[PDB]
C-alpha cells in the first residue's frame, strides 16, 4: 500500500547524519523520479550525507552544491551512486543506523 522505505538501515558519519561522509562530482545527469530524490546535472558537486543498506544500497543521500562558494542547499535527496565520482572523503561512512519514518518523507 504505502510506500516502502527506499532502506532499513544506512551507514552515516556521525548518529544523526549531520557531517557528510564525502564530497562527489556528478559524471551522470539524473532527474528526480519523485520527491524523495535529488535531480542532478553532469558537473555539479554533491556532498554525501548517507549510503543506504541492503535493498535501497544503490542508492546514496545527499545535497547539492550551488553557485556561490560555500554554498550547499538545505533539502537532502537521494539518488543513485554511480552517477558521481567521490573525490574526498570527509568522515568514513561508519556508523550503521536505523532509517527512521523522516528519512523517505519529502
Amino acid at each position: 500500500g504505502p510506500m516502502p522505505k527506499l532502506a532499513d538501515r544506512k551507514l552515516c558519519a556521525d548518529q544523526e547524519c549531520s557531517h557528510p561522509i564525502s564530497m562527489a562530482v556528478a559524471l551522470q545527469d539524473y532527474m528526480a523520479p519523485d520527491c524523495r530524490f535529488l535531480t542532478i546535472h553532469r558537473g555539479q558537486v554533491v556532498y554525501v550525507f548517507s549510503k543506504l543498506k541492503g535493498r535501497g544500497r544503490l542508492f546514496w543521500g545527499g545535497s547539492v552544491q550551488g553557485d556561490y562558494y560555500g554554498d550547499l542547499a538545505a533539502r537532502l535527496g537521494y539518488f543513485p551512486s554511480s552517477i558521481v565520482r567521490e573525490d574526498q572523503t570527509l568522515k568514513p561512512g561508519k556508523v550503521d543506523v536505523k532509517t527512521d519514518k523522516w528519512d523517505f518523507y519529502c
